[PDB]
């Protein structure tokens, strides 16, 4: 079971809408997905070692929902996102992440 292949398939599943493949692998995340439900993930780099896998990504989406009170603008966003995943037995068990939240506020007009 290659950790680095699980991640690359989780991103594929999310960007293509495969409920099942995304479930074979399993706060502020809801703020995003409520404000940017259409978000898409572009993987720039991936580092694996043991159960931990780390990613550099850009999130692409359109601002259709209220984000932290800012009303929806319709404008697309591109937000840098770095995360860490813990994969046990081929399924993600924990996740850490830092998104460029401030860079979103610039992109939409705040």
């Amino acid at each position: 079971p290659d950790n680095k292949a699980v991640v690359r398939q989780l991103i594929d599943a999310w960007n293509n809408g495969d409920i099942n493949a995304l479930m074979t692998f399993w706060a502020e995340m809801r703020r995003f997905l409520d404000a940017f439900p259409d978000l898409r993930m572009e993987l720039h780099s991936i580092v694996s070692e043991g159960e931990l896998v780390a990613t550099r990504m850009t999130v692409h989406a359109t601002h259709t929902g209220a984000y932290m009170g800012i009303p929806p603008t319709g404008r697309p966003v591109s937000c840098a996102l770095m995360g860490q995943l813990r994969i046990v037995d081929g399924v993600v068990v924990d996740h850490w992440g830092v998104a460029d939240a401030l860079g979103i506020l610039v992109q939409i007009g705040m």
